[PDB]
């Protein structure tokens, strides 16, 4: 504290030596500076300009360029002041080139030597589009090998940068002259902590190949740190490679000070190095993915992994830099910051702790007043990317964002002309100041979606194998009907087996005959009057209890689905959380809708409008979302005051039994929920036709749904109501890939949309409609990514997709595949495992047109039709050419085309620039019309009303010429 | 006027001084009534409970009723205030004592005895007969004869009465000038169907009885005052007075009441004085402020009429002083009775009269017997000439009169309350109310530029212009008869050669025109036109679509009486029924326009950053609209305009017999400039094109209102998805009802009876909401049906263009034959109670018919007849009443008259109809106030006129956008952020 004030005074003074000894982006004479100036003045313009730079390299024709310019910036008149094609192209390309050292290896190597003669060391990084295949990972890997080979032939002629002593052939007498950095996920297109070991090994195998070449020339390899999703994978890759070459000192890892985890990660890493008696090198950065991590975490209800006050990152940096410097004997340090306070702190801290100069250096990005830094510090290394202008454009966008952020130390230092005292402030003080400077109903928290499984966590990774094993000790049970609170066995048993291993029998399911169905309907009807008269808030409370019951069994409930229906780990967990979401959301919806509301405002009169349940609801559930959709339909019916007779799909009957367990744990009154699995040919029509049924909730095939709708319309003798239908049926969903689509995003999202859970989703992409000029490029990357994926048992997280639901689904899907192969041409058909299991290959077929059967009929399996549209008008026309309208997707960065799709691509759920599956409660209420449904949307604010009928009570309040005056009366 | 105002104030000060601090009994804290009023004034919940209890009290005729109501209104013994079966006794006795305080007797001989006591104490009297509402000719006769009996008793007594002492004049007269016998009569008690809709009939019926009473009054040289009732009858009552006055221009002792709280009163008073001068007669005016203040304000607000009363209390006071001065200035033509308990008012009158030197025989003072006691005695001491208003008769109307007195005394603005409960400052109490007005006057939301929704003003037959408009517009319609009406498809007229005439149900020989029928070809053409028009209409901005409805609404509004007259002739709507039909259509247009504007903006859903979800609605396509004849403009416009504003295009089939009304949709939408093909008009034979229209693959939605049989058929057929059919067809359906009104033991029969009569027989009972079953509790059954049947007997059946008829012919020949057969069925099941005469000659007349002895197992307790046939069902207890109400397959509307909080609660919960009405008729639902529709066999749970309705015509869509590019996303206002 007393000492703290003294050192801070030394840091501040050093800060001014840098300011005394002291960019293009803030120079308002150049076109770039004027564009950034207006960007920092106008946020609307900033958004347009940055998005334009992002899409710019896809603007490959005069038409694409001209139209996008108009669409982002308006006409040549309403634009800002600062031939539109020529002025923008040359400038943007000029801005991009300022940050790269070359587009070829020979140019980069030539430029690197010029840098050396100016006294700058370098670390070289290879620019590239995201790796989406093995071939792309190999190209990336070979580029480093090629670079290293070039440098190998040159470095012998390089004099070492001048130092105070040591080896005049080494930089500053100690640093290796060749220094490269590699992006780990660029070495493996399927890097994913869900398959942690597989990812580590695949990345590590390529990294080792590069490292060996690096060691051959006694160079340095730094392993870059990417997004939080891959942080643990990356640390483990570094740890393994280090120990494989425990004696080689020139291996480095990046750590990010903006991570709450980093204090611990750095402590652990230092302890690990000590334990193994190795040395390490750390490049400490603040972090490149701030906005992305914040958004990502908030989208999945995860804890935000980054500090959210900017000074907290600065304070963390100075704190973690001190820790490394304290540990200089084992940990070499690279300070990687452009912040003069941060740099000045590191310099005085190294002085305070008497750290030798060969234990720390300073690094900055090429293109971002370097000389002034080099004069005070002396040991400066430029981060020097080289490669293609396409990824160079995306890199530029990053630099523009970085330099023009409100919290950017650079923007504050120039563009704002800030007080130097505030700039060189101890960020710990800033932190405390910033911290100092800083709705549900009925007493319940507001709704929030349940947190998604998070495989960055060791415990979540370990949980699945544990619970799959625990579920396996519980196999072989016989499951009874559940009627009026009693278990009811019958003599008709149907086995439920593992679709990935059909010899594994999970249990036996009793089947309800018509007598048993009639009993359950009778039970539901008898329970109805009391349940109807139960207060809506009380009914909602059972759903809340069921939700907690489920939340407590999350991994166990997931594991059942992995085995019974072949859900992948993530897919299984998402099914359970969606069930939880329905329970939480429908509970709140009933509370909201449960209070009678006064309508009209005439005095002497009270009108109250409110809702009543219908009676007995038949709920006929699908197997593809066996807990989520079952629970959603059933809980909606129940919470609105109806009583339910529930028929799970046969092959997911055990998941259906989970509803019994959950409502039982919640203490739901007897007969409000009854469980009657049964054979459709025996009791399907009976259930639908029955006169005591007032409502039918169905999700499944169009054919079955349409039949139900037809039969339910009949009013039989003794039937009290016209039957209400709540039906969600299938889709034939298209994703459109526009000319300007970002293919790094489009390809994996399309792959997931088509083959996630074997394509067994009503929302699945079964048609990808690709614009003529981007067709060949798109399919090549899509097929190459597909080839990298593996088909097999869903319990093994290394597999992308596995077996389809059952034998019948397999035969039907395979027939469709053959039909499609006669209509189009096969682009990819995966291997499948030998032996048992209902495996259908991951299948992609091109040459498909709207007249083809597989362009029209829902296959409900891993068969993707690729269709080539001649222009955007045809793409939309083709998207709209089926009898379905459930979901749709479009990858496009054209405001005009997006506007057209929003208007004309009329599906129930249209997605823009992301996959078209995985709808979430409240955020994406799900459902459509045409042959896809009856316009009901589960998980939305209109849904509960479908399960009820409105009532009005009107009271004349006037007696003997007087009436009470009510609040909202129109009076005098 | 400073000098006079100072004399008035000093006069008021002497008045208060001479009162000596005495409180009227109602403000006596030492008395039970005072304690009850004190607590009522401190606690509004109690006031409401206590006053409603006093209102229901005379119906609590058994010990169980009494005990239960006491518990339901006041809670258990330890829930009650201190000043409150033994409980049954102290309560009953105190309430009865309170009521007796305001009444001079129960029998004529008792009233007479007590009048003599009053004279001994120096008070004159005006006698008025207490009675329940007159609901029949028999009841009007009993009321009339009560006065005749009273007059005969007073004729024998008056000769022996010494005249009250005065300063001069005739020693045989009161104060030397006033006749000793003075009675007041309530005009509407003389005619149960008094209604300005039948203005001439109402005046004559009332005048004829008033004349009989008046001749007897004149026979003993007495005074008759005609009381003034609610605003609805004010013009009728004025006309009755004027005519009776002119019949006996030479008889001086005839008075009329005028009400200072009416904005009309300055003009009315002026007109009456001018009229009196013109005819060279004299008059007498009792000026009051007015008895019906809350009622008039509520009634006007409920009908979007201008409130006829001032709404700042001091305005009524200021009006009184102004109008009293005018009368006094005109003392030569106008005798004055100051009727007020307000000391400022009284003082004002006294000083103005002195300032104008008005002879004392030209003005007297009047107060209500049994209240404002010290004011009464103060008037006696200072003015000398004071007349007590003296009600007499049965305790049942005696209790309703008491409730009114309690209300009058305990009002926040009551002079009596402020003087005697609140200890208000004398200077404030006595200030010029004109000053009060200025000080109160100075001390005193829609969306998107549009004013909020309000229901169109109902036709108001208190106005001479509204009364005169109908015969005029009917005559004008008659010049338009004989046209041929074609189909209207894609903006063009299409003629077919199959023509069906449309005629006047009350005079079938009158042919209103000929209607072209669409075959399947033309219906297919209309569907093709709607479908071609759909894409551009769908893409039209919702606000722009709403604007077309707003223009149609204005077009309708400017043609209101015209459109109304067409309905009177084509389908036999009564004047009010016709107008209400057109206003309801206007309401739909205004309401659905606003609803589309509300629903037309996409809403962000969720709050995750980097993501925008917008939820919004899209139309379905071509809507078939199949409309009924019974609300030929209203329901048609409602269903069609809802489909239109939500972005669908409409193929519209009106009912045959109301096709011309259907053509009004063409006129209105074309006047609004609606794009071609958005609305198509295709009347046709159901047996030719009905199924075709419903079966058609390009239909996506069907809106139907009508019979259960047709509705269910449509539902079944529409469920099928045919080749080329784009959507699962959406059904919006309003079907029949078999609606019951329950009459509980404690029901107020004065309200229940006329409300049941209207619910059952308004528009000949041709409403889905109509009461067709009245379920009456055992103990009140005989009295209820006697009054109901007797009221029915007074009504006339005949042509709806004649406003004197209650109801007229039914829709057409088929309806007449169907209903008549049901009546015969019902007469074999139960027992006929009433079967009205009907006119001789042409017309589809069915007698107004009432049948008792009906049980749930009977056909006419189950099947919708849709005509003037009412089943009366006798329930043994309230549980059975509810059970019987719920014993049909329908659940559309229902009613209950009851004043039991427990029974009303049971009804709210278990009487599960779409629209349940408490203490009023179960018909005439208004847009927004009563969204209309039911489930069971009455419908599919859609409610026209309410905020869930438009959604049934659309399907929701969500657009989800990932807004993140290259690691950055715009931050939006409602994002969950940091
Ligand atoms: C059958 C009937 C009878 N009538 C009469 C008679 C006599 C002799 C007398 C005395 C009475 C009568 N009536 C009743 C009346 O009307 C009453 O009473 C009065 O009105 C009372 O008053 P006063 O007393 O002067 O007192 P106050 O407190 O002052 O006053 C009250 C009044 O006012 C008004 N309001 C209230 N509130 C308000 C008002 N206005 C405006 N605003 C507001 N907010 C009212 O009016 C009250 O009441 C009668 C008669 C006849 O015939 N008719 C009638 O109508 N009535």
């Amino acid at each position: 504290s007393m000492l703290n004030s003294e050192l801070n005074t030394k840091i501040v003074n050093r800060g001014k030596e840098f300011f005394g000894s002291i960019p293009s982006l803030f120079n308002k004479g150049a076109w770039m500076g004027k564009a950034m100036d207006w960007s920092m003045q106008n946020e609307q313009f900033k958004i347009q300009m940055f998005r334009f730079v992002d899409v710019f390299p896809s603007l490959t024709t005069s038409k694409l360029l001209t139209e996008h310019i108009r669409e982002y910036f308006g006409n040549e008149q309403d634009m800002p002041a600062f031939v539109l094609n020529k002025v923008l192209t040359s400038n943007i390309e000029e801005m991009a080139r300022q940050f790269i050292v070359g587009e070829t290896t020979k140019e980069a190597v030539k430029n690197l030597e010029k840098l050396r003669k100016d006294g700058f060391a370098a670390v070289v990084d290879v620019l590239g589009e995201a790796t989406l295949s093995e071939e792309e990972a190999e190209v990336y890997t070979n580029t480093y090998l090629e670079l290293l080979e070039a440098l190998k032939k040159e470095q012998g002629s390089w004099k070492g940068l001048p130092g105070k002593g040591g080896d005049p052939g080494l930089d500053w007498g100690h640093a290796p002259k060749v220094n490269i950095a590699v992006k780990p996920t660029a070495l493996f297109c399927l890097a994913n902590p869900q398959d942690f070991e597989g990812s580590v090994v695949a990345i590590l195998d390529r990294m080792r190949r590069i490292f060996k070449k690096v060691m051959e020339l006694n160079g340095f390899l730094c392993i870059d740190m990417e997004s939080y999703r891959h942080k643990e994978i990356i640390l483990e890759v570094f740890r393994r490679l280090k120990l494989e070459y425990r004696d080689y000192p020139h291996l480095g890892i990046v750590l990010q000070a903006y991570l709450k985890d980093n204090d611990k990660d750095l402590d652990d890493l230092l302890a690990w190095a000590k334990e193994h008696k190795v040395q390490i090198s750390v490049r400490l950065v603040k972090g490149a993915y701030w906005d992305y991590e914040t958004v990502k975490a908030k989208q999945n209800d995860w804890e935000v992994p980054v500090w959210t006050i900017k000074a907290e990152s600065d304070a963390a940096y100075e704190r973690q830099a001190r820790k490394i410097l304290e540990n200089h004997q084992i940990c070499h340090f690279a300070c990687a910051s452009h912040n003069i306070r941060t740099i000045s702190a590191v310099m005085e801290m190294a002085r305070e702790l008497n750290v030798p100069e060969d234990r720390y250096e300073f690094q900055v990005l090429y293109g971002m007043v370097r000389k002034g830094i080099l004069k005070v510090a002396g040991r400066i290394r430029l981060y020097a990317p080289y490669g293609n202008m396409v990824p160079g454009m995306g890199y530029l966008v990053r630099r523009l964002l970085e330099n023009t952020a409100n919290e950017s130390f650079l923007r504050q230092s120039f563009a704002e002309d800030a007080q130097i005292e505030r700039l060189l402030e101890d960020p710990a003080v800033t932190v405390e100041r910033e911290r100092a400077a800083r709705k549900g109903l009925g007493g319940l928290p507001p709704f929030n979606n349940e947190a998604m499984v998070d495989f960055t966590r060791a415990d979540h990774r370990a949980a699945f194998p544990k619970h799959i094993a625990q579920v396996r000790t519980q196999l072989g049970k016989t499951y009874p009907l559940f009627i009026n609170g009693k278990e009811v066995r019958t003599n008709d048993l149907i086995p439920t087996v593992n679709p990935n291993k059909p010899s594994e029998v999970l249990g036996q399911i009793c089947q309800a005959g018509t007598t048993e169905v009639g009993d359950a309907i009778a039970a539901a009807k008898a329970a109805f009057p009391a349940w109807r008269d139960t207060d809506p808030r009380t009914r909602a409370e059972y759903l809340l209890k069921a939700a907690q019951a489920a939340r407590k069994r999350l991994f166990e409930l997931s594991a059942w689905q992995v085995l019974e229906i072949g859900k992948q780990w993530d897919q299984a967990y998402a099914d359970v959380t969606e069930a939880i979401d329905f329970l939480e959301y429908y509970a709140r919806e009933m509370i909201r809708l449960g209070q009678p509301q006064r309508v009209g405002h005439a005095p002497g009169e009270l009108n109250h409008y409110f809702y009543e349940p219908k009676g007995v609801a038949a709920v006929i559930a699908p197997w593809n979302f066996p807990l989520a959709i079952s629970m959603g339909m059933a809980s909606a019916a129940i919470v609105t005051g109806n009583c339910v007779v529930f028929k799970p799909s046969g092959i997911t009957s055990i998941i259906g039994w989970h509803l019994v367990e959950l409502f039982r744990e919640a203490g739901l009154p007897e007969g409000v929920f009854n469980f009657t699995p049964g054979r459709g040919s025996v009791m399907g029509d009976y259930l639908v036709d029955h006169p005591d049924i007032s409502l039918i909730a169905f999700t499944g095939s169009m054919e079955t749904g349409l039949r139900i709708i037809e039969r339910a319309a009949k009013v039989h003798p003794g039937q009290a109501n016209v039957k209400k239908i709540i039906s969600e049926m299938g889709g034939k969903n298209a994703i459109i890939i526009d000319d300007d689509a970002d293919l790094d995003e489009a390809v994996p999202h399309v792959l997931y949309s088509a083959f996630g859970f074997q394509g067994q989703k009503c929302s699945a992409c079964s048609r990808v409609i690709v614009l003529d000029a981007v067709y060949d490029k798109f399919i090549e990357r899509l097929v190459s990514m597909a080839k990298a994926t593996k088909v097999g048992p869903s319990e093994d997280p290394a597999n992308y997709m596995g077996a389809v639901a059952d034998d019948k689904a397999m035969k039907s899907i395979k027939e469709y595949a053959e039909i499609g192969k006669r209509e189009g041409h096969v682009l990819y058909e995966s291997p499948v495992p030998a032996g048992e299991g209902y495996f259908v290959p991951m299948t992609i077929i091109g040459g498909i047109k709207p007249e083809h059967r597989i362009a029209q009929e829902e296959i409900f399996g891993p068969v993707l039709a690729v269709m080539r549209a001649k222009d955007f008008d045809q793409a939309i026309e083709w998207a709209n050419s089926t009898q379905f309208a459930l979901t749709g997707g479009i990858f496009s960065r054209s405001p005009e085309h997006l506007a057209k799709a929003r208007r004309e691509f009329r599906v129930g759920n249209l997605y823009i620039n992301r996959n078209n599956t995985g709808a979430l409660v409240e955020r994406q209420p799900f459902g459509g019309a045409r042959m896809s449904g009856v316009g009901t949307k589960a998980g939305g604010p209109d849904y509960l009303l479908h399960f009820m009928d409105p009532r009005v009570v009107t009271e004349n309040t006037m007696r003997r010429g007087f009436a009470p005056i009510e609040e909202d009366d129109d009076w005098v």
